[PDB]
């Protein structure tokens, strides 16, 4: 009943942004860290008798082509390519989704090693789901490579100056949800708005990791050809973007 | 011959007080907001705990993840699911409105509101709803204070020429949105039916005994929503008009 | 032998509409006995020891406030009064919606025990799900508070002179048509034609009650407001009325 | 093995269209009786101390607005007619539905004395389950109160000239197509076409009824205002069937 | 390896339209065996004894009229008919739809004695489910009372010379898309395109029935008046032809 | 500890070009294997009786018409047939559906056997599931009888100059969206879009087949009538195909 003082003394308590942005970043949605996705390959990986390095390039390779279903593409699949994938489920411990952190899936091999992951798309552009060909039809010039993977997502700086961040945001969100409409048909009837908020929110995760610093990304988006030494966004970028606002 | 009985009950003791002591009984309240000081105080000063701190984590964690403390964690930082784990034991925290003793992470962002109404100014792009949203549909930048159901339990509706009714209506604009976003069946909806499926547990919080009709006042201009002169602020009577609208 | 003579000859046969409608009143949709609910309000509230007719005012109360699911209302209440509405579910045996015609339900106590109804909404009008000052804009004047609740159906004599019971009916069916949109938002995207359609039946079921005789309900009428001494609606009603007729 | 040369043989076999049509007679679908109705009426009403013809009065009027279940209706209604209902079941031993053809119901009552339930329907048509003002608004004119009840189908001679009689039953179907609607909310759901065929079979019945004369239906029809003594049409009737046949 | 050039090889390999047609009928979709019908028929009911040839009538003219449910028929029929139904039901095991072969219905009886059922048809038209006076108004002339039943099928030669059949085949599915329509009032609402394709499976297991010969088929279609004996189609037919090959195609 | 440069160190990473393609035809979705159906049907036929060349010519007719339930439609079947039926399920060790790739089922055979399949379609268009004269209707013009199978997918080179394959695949197309929908009542009420992904996949598994060379589709395209001799595409082709791209 005397209550009402205590609740009306909550009025002068500390709200300063230090301390409160810093548990919102703690109790930022984390699908899985790439720390321990990296450190149970390796583990997992030296401790089998593998080579983990190029398992890690096959899980991925895998993973842009197949998806995230290592036991359902197997009955789907040549016996010659179809037993090292069994292999790669027994060692590292492959399971399907996005269940626990400690759980390596192929999608989450992909997102941790991006850099890699990254390289490949540059090459098996036309054996994805979305073909490289038919992004280059939806948007008005040729759709970059390095963006065709929702783990493209995990090497973008939002803090870029100028927001160029949420350029290539809204660019790699071109793919997203054409990306979206394939692995889950039932999402082709809604429109980009429905579709768009379907992965905002894991997406918005890979985009501001603590994994990658702000120079490594830096990095990573030179070398791949979205930005250029001069942090100037690619014709090629910018026109994909600017595509995406049209459907929101 | 049941008229008598029944017809004769035309003279019974009508008393104006004693229907309404049995209204204000049985008004629709959905937890106690001292019960709820209570138990965080009790739970957690017997559990060797700085309580002030926790209760701030809560409403964080409340006003950024939602209501599901159990679903939350499967999807959150292992750094961060630690202490929510911890936060879920020591208080016994539940999800959704079940009993008025069990608390959630939602009825301590409205029991300790004068702090939450000072957190939403901080993490207003880190909400479901965002800042730069609100600052879309409205005309104006949108009151920060608002953008939570909390709000709704320091405005005072005895207010001079109904300004609580406009505050309640500036207020709305934000929930029609917030109930469209925490639950996408109500999309569809139009802004008619989703202000329906608030407004029965916000008029309870508006109808809070919990903050008198002066504490409340203080809590509004300390905030910008009203100023001392009881002046509603540009912001909240355009967001108000905005809503009639609807 | 009984090929065509005798249903051919029902051509001939009467049928004026004295004594017909008065088997259609008889064969009528009726919710429940009003004489059923008082009885067993009286009876089971004597019986187990407690003061009913106090009882009868705090479920009436309880009813024009909260509903009519008295397990429900519970869980979102003061404990203080949550104590004594299930008190009130023990004794009385109170259940939910329209079940069968001797359980009692807390919209049925306010329907039998409509006189005192209909003084208690002169009180509490701005606690309703429907407050007094909603009729109050919606209507060109202030709304009767007797009319703010589906039991004030059952005092209104349909036979009144110059079919002013009809246009009673149709002022009370300005707050129904609000009251069925607020207690079911499912019916608010209709328009006031269907909405009316949904009460129509039970609430006509309540206008040609038995239980009030036309003396009584004309007694009632009076003393609430609705209509004076010389049988003279009031303005209130009058522009209610025609204000439901428009829709 | 030679049983091909057997059914063969069936076309030098006799099928004059006498016994032919006398097998039909046995086969054509009929719920019930009307003959039986009256007889079982009369019978176990004179038996008794009831006046039968009052009776059959009171069990249409019934019918028309409480339905067919004489054990339901009376769970929801006034004592005072509650008693004399539960008379009705006792001396006349009603049942619901259609059971056998030997058990009377209160909706092959209004049936078999179609010429008195033909005449009540004038007086209480805002008493049914659909009002007459709510066929008003569906036609484009006021609906025919004769033709607001199932009854009405076996009055109807659909060896009219010009055809006349399925125009009458089109127009009667205009009121079944909505009486379907509410005695059953399932099939509010469906549209015309599948709820117009849902009693487009015991209707049938009705229509070729060898019960009444085609001479004693067109004095049933032109007595109640269906047709004139020129066998013209009335204007509701005309109007009400193109409407019906603009839902097929 | 060698398996490319061995399954290549398949170009060359035979496969003339003949044995083909002959493979296509044998692995054909088959509800019954007419020659079953007719011995199970015979079997069962002279070893009541019954007058069968009788029996079969009364089945056919029950099933033309009441449809292919004996169960359920029987509660909304006269006790005089009713009776005799049950006795039907009793001595030849009469069953519902479509089960077993080896099951009699009242759909195969009709069907399976369908020389019979081709002539009552030209009595009983107005007491069909679909009236012979509907079928006149749907089609551009009086509609052949032959075609006016499911059981027509089996006698329609397809291998007819300027494909005949194919005709009088489109002239009985005008009928087929209404018969359709009345049974199942779901399919009312469908169009006709969608209603065509609910009965063109086992229709044409009718049509290709090895059952009746090219040439007996021949003899039955003159004999009821679908066509002549120059296999000239008559106008009725190809009227009610053209009238359904514009609603298909 | 600092497994961020282990991560970063994939940069400068050996990704080849010819061994990762080598990786993507290795794991590329393939239901079956056409040269182990051919030789699992030569072994298991010549090991019992038999003619096989000709159970295959049977077997493809009889998943031409009846599909691929062999257990289901030897139920619904003349015992004459349904005899010889039973006789292949027993030495081919016939399954039905999609299961292991050592599994022989009826549209597997028609599939590696298709150059006899795109033979018999030409004969039997009028007892398949989607009739000939159908495709008719639906095309603006005699609908190719060759593309009247899923079998037809795997003879088709998207390698062709002026991207040709890419038309005859839309071509086919056609009939598959209205195969499935025949197969399968449940994506009838689908449109062209969802219907089209349904089969999108394993039908890609058939064109991108490294059974038959470039030159050996290109052969089996030019005796069957859907290409000539200079690589230019049937009229009935492209008109079915830009039907087709209008779903």
């Amino acid at each position: 009943e005397n209550y009402r003082d205590i609740a009306l003394a909550f009025l002068d308590e500390s709200a300063d942004s230090g301390t409160i942005n810093a548990w919102v970043n703690e109790f930022a949605y984390q699908g899985f860290d790439p720390k321990r996705i990296v450190q149970l390959v390796k583990e997992r990986g030296t401790a089998k008798g593998r080579d983990w390095k190029k398992d890690v390039k096959m899980m991925i390779v895998l993973n842009l082509v197949r998806g995230n279903k290592p036991e359902a593409m197997m009955k789907k699949m040549s016996e010659k390519g179809a037993s090292i994938v069994a292999n790669l489920i027994s060692v590292y411990q492959l399971k399907e989704g996005n269940p626990g952190r400690d759980t390596i899936t192929l999608s989450r091999v992909s997102a941790a090693f991006v850099p890699w992951t990254v390289q490949a798309l540059r090459v098996l552009s036309e054996s994805l789901p979305v073909s490289g060909t038919t992004m280059d039809a939806i948007a008005g010039v040729t759709y970059p490579r390095a963006m065709m993977h929702p783990s493209f997502a995990g090497i973008i700086d939002l803090d870029l100056p100028n927001g160029a961040g949420a350029t290539i945001a809204d660019a790699h969100g071109l793919f997203m949800i054409e990306f979206s409409k394939t692995i889950n048909p039932s999402l082709r009837t809604k429109q980009a708005n429905e579709v768009a908020a379907t992965f905002e929110k894991p997406n918005m995760a890979a985009m501001s990791g603590r994994f990658f610093t702000r120079e490594d990304k830096k990095k990573l988006l030179i070398a791949v050809g979205i930005i250029d030494e001069d942090l100037v966004l690619a014709s090629a970028v910018v026109r994909s973007a600017e595509k995406y606002r049209a459907k929101v």
